[PDB]
RNA sequence: UUCGCAAGAGUGAAACUUAAAGAAAUUGACGGAAUGGCACCACAAGACGUGGAGCGUGCGGUUUAAUUUGACCAACACGGGGAACUUUACCAGAUCCGGACAGGAUGAGGAUUGACAGAUUGAGUGUUCUUUCUCGAUUCCCUGAAUGGUGGUGCAUGGCCGCUUAUGGUCGGUGGAGUGAUUUGUUUGGUUGAUUCCGUCAACGGACGAGAUCCAAGCUGCCCAGUAGAAUUCAGAAUUGCCC
RNA sequence: AUUUGCACAAGGUGAAAUUUUGGGCAACAGCAGGUCUGUGAUGCUCCUCAAUGUUCUGGGCGACACGCGCACUACAAUGUCAGUGAGAACAAGAAAAACGACUCGAACCUACUUGAUCAAAAGAGUGGGGAAACCCCGGAAUCACAUAGACCCACUUGGGACCGAGGAUUGCAAUUAUUGGUCGCGCAACGAGGAAUGUCUCGUAGGCGCAGCUCAUCAAACUGUGCCGAUUACGUCCCU
């Protein structure tokens, strides 16, 4: 017998057009690129309401 | 019912129950039955102990969430088992899939992987949520069947080990004897640790085991040493005579 | 003892005199002996995604009124301390398709020196060794000492169990003391052990250490090794 609720398995979410919202004829990238040279271009830092985050190298820029 | 003084004797069922009971021989095993041998896992002559104390360790019991389990001469410092984590098989929790593959959904208008921060939490563990980034077709979702398991069953097994069993034991062929199971060979005697030999003989011929082989140790030959040593010369240095 | 034969007993010879000594191997039949906890040995069966798989965290396998088997230490003067001497043998020792340099280095063992103008245990350097090469002339302790040393028959300078404080080391982690080292505790029993019971015949028993093994750390275990070394019998079938 267990008392804690069962932990669900993590499912990946999606935006279904996530590349469109990164860019903005003239094209501008709405996401600041990763300054880390290893990640390079094409890796965009996340835009959280608190800080910026890189998916590859986990670099974090606090506001 | 007859006989008897009586004890009883003669005569003599059935109901019911039961698959054997018996008989003679054979091979084992056993004997508080004989005979001959043998062993310090036996004794004799003894020696050191153990059993008494403290402590180490293993086993049991008790306790515990768990105190994981096997083994009870031939279990108990034994599983090479002297476990802090691991080991670990037990207990309280928490991850991962290491469910290949096949079939069917979703699916690059994205199947999926991994994560900073703040919460969850034992965890500064993305284990889960909020949040979005990231990786891209490796996964994920469902059914089947696979996989792994110090899960069971050693009374399903292999292999290995222990023990019977440290003694001298074991088996055919052909021949003899019995209806046969079986027996002789494989033996009365002496000898040997020895079914070891010598003799004897309804046997003769063999095959294992014992012995032999093998490994060390003690004596020794050859060979050999800038990875072993020795002796002898010079050269240096030390003691040097009255001392008690 | 002997018709013979097979042999035996003493003594010679000899390093060795009867399976030379000690081991290894060891038949045929078996046992419902043990092992499914060695294996990618294995049949059947059980679990299999909040798993009996796997990993991680923490506990446990060590818990203690007790019983039992094995071992270690003792009960002291054939002694305990303190000092000095002479003196073994088996043995072990370091690493990669990875880490740095560019094939070599480091892991392992050990010697020497310092620490040290002041305890041990440490900590550090400098070398050496792939092991007949370094350790190493392997300074083991039982032992010895005419050491003119202390103790003097007492649970005592026997015994060293239990426990308290300091400090060091191994490890990612030492609390349930990991293990050494220091000062205390010693007033914990134990003064030779009932009934029963184990092993042993010569370099043996007993006593004494040392190495390997398990091992990052830890031996009262085991597997070997050497050292000091006897009493007794060399017989029997009374017991098993
Ligand atoms: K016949
Ligand atoms: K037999
Ligand atoms: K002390
Ligand atoms: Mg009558
Ligand atoms: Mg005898
Ligand atoms: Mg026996
Ligand atoms: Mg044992
Ligand atoms: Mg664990
Ligand atoms: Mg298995
Ligand atoms: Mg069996
Ligand atoms: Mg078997
Ligand atoms: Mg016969
Ligand atoms: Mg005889
Ligand atoms: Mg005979
Ligand atoms: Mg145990
Ligand atoms: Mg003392
Ligand atoms: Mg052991
Ligand atoms: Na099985």
């Amino acid at each position: 017998i267990f008392t804690k609720p069962k932990k669900p398995t993590h499912r990946h979410k999606l935006e279904k057009m996530r590349a469109l919202k990164y860019f903005k004829y003239k094209v501008e990238r709405t996401r600041q690129d990763c300054p880390h040279p290893q990640c390079g271009a094409g890796v965009y830092m996340a835009q959280h309401k608190d800080r910026q985050y890189c998916g590859k190298c986990h670099l974090t820029y606090k506001a």
